[PDB]
C-alpha cells in the first residue's frame, strides 16, 4: 500500500560486520557514509579489502542503488560528498565530475550508480569515489575518454553500448576518472571476440576466465598498468586457482562465513599474473538489500 523501507540496521549490520572483522576505527568520514547508506532505499552494498603485502586496507564500502531514479541517486551522491568536503581540513577537488555532467546531461542514460569510500588512517590518502555508468551516450562517452587519457590500444576495448566510468576523490584534493569496460560470459567465450583478447592481453591475463561471469578491464591514468577486474561465478572457487598471501586469505576466510552472494570479484595486475604469490590484490564481496515494494 506504502513504499516499503528496509531497516537501516539491516544495511549497517552488514557494513558493522566488515567493520569488526578489520578493526576498523571510525575514520573520517566513515560516520557521514554510514548515515548516507541509511536514508537509502533497495541497494547493493559492496565491501572490500585491498591487500599490499602484509598490510590490508578494508575500510572500502560502495553502494550501489538498485532503482532506476539516476537523476536523484546521483544528486544524494555528491551532496554526501560536498558534505564530506565541507570539514576545513579536507579538500575535495569535483572538477573532472564537473566536466563530465555539464550541459544539458541526459540522466534517462544512465544505467547504474554506485558511491563510496576508501579511507585510510592518513586523511590524505583517503578518498570518497562515485561511479555513473551510461549507455548509448557518444557525447558522454568521448568526454569521458578524454577525461581518461584514452589512447589508441586502449580505445579498442571500450564498447559502444554501455560504459562503467568511475571516479576518485582524494581528501587532499587530487582526483582521477577510470573507465572499466567489461565483456559477459556469452562475448569473451566467443573466438571472434576472445581473438582480439589474445591481441591486448596476455594468456596470463585471460587464465581466470573459466571461473567468471563477467570480466572487465581498469583504464586510468593513476593506475600503474591495467586493472584486471574477474567476477568470480562461485566464491568457493577462489582458493583453488589464485595463490594469494595471508593477509588475502584472512580477508576471504572471514568472508567464507558470511551471507550475501555466491559471487565475487578480484582485483589483480596482469604481471602480478606471471608470478608465484599474489602480494597485490583486491577483493569485493556484497548483500543485496531488497523489499517488497521498493
Ligand atoms: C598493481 C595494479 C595495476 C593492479 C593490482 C592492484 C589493484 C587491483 C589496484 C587498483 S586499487 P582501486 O583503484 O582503489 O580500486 P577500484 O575502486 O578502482 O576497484
Ligand atoms: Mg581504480
Amino acid at each position: 500500500v506504502f513504499k516499503s523501507t528496509i531497516a537501516p540496521e539491516e544495511k549497517l549490520r552488514y557494513i558493522g560486520n566488515h567493520k569488526q572483522a578489520f578493526d576498523i576505527e571510525p575514520l573520517y568520514p566513515l560516520a557521514l557514509f554510514e548515515e548516507f547508506v541509511a536514508t537509502t532505499g533497495d541497494c547493493i552494498i559492496e565491501c572490500s579489502g585491498k591487500i599490499k603485502q602484509d598490510q590490508l586496507y578494508p575500510a572500502r564500502i560502495d553502494l550501489q542503488f538498485s532503482d532506476k531514479h539516476h537523476f536523484h541517486n546521483i544528486h544524494t551522491s555528491i551532496d554526501f560528498l560536498k558534505r564530506a568536503a565541507s570539514r576545513t581540513d579536507v579538500n575535495l577537488n569535483l572538477d573532472i565530475l564537473a566536466t563530465f555532467l555539464a550541459g544539458n546531461f541526459d540522466y534517462s542514460k544512465v544505467q547504474n550508480i554506485l558511491a563510496g569510500i576508501d579511507l585510510r588512517q592518513n586523511l590524505g590518502e583517503s578518498k570518497l569515489k562515485l561511479f555513473i555508468r551510461i549507455g548509448d551516450y557518444p557525447a558522454k562517452m568521448a568526454v569521458a575518454k578524454h577525461l581518461c587519457n584514452i589512447t589508441p590500444e586502449s580505445e579498442a576495448m571500450l564498447r559502444s553500448d554501455t560504459l562503467h566510468i568511475g571516479f576518485d576523490f582524494y581528501l587532499d584534493g587530487r582526483s582521477a576518472i577510470e573507465l572499466y569496460p567489461e565483456l559477459k560470459k556469452d562475448e569473451f567465450n566467443h573466438p571472434f571476440i576472445y581473438n582480439q583478447l589474445k591481441t591486448i592481453l596476455s594468456p596470463e591475463a585471460l587464465k581466470p576466465l573459466p571461473l567468471c561471469n563477467l570480466f572487465g578491464i581498469g583504464l586510468s591514468p593513476a593506475n600503474e598498468a591495467n586493472v584486471l577486474y574477474y567476477h568470480l561465478e562461485n566464491i568457493e572457487d577462489f582458493l583453488s586457482y589464485f595463490p594469494i598471501n595471508d593477509t588475502a586469505r584472512r580477508v576471504h576466510d572471514f568472508y567464507l562465513q558470511q551471507e550475501g552472494s555466491r559471487r565475487m570479484w578480484v582485483a589483480l595486475s596482469e604481471s602480478e599474473m606471471k608470478a608465484g604469490r599474489i602480494n597485490n590484490v583486491n577483493l569485493y564481496y556484497s548483500k543485496a538489500f531488497t523489499s517488497q515494494n521498493p
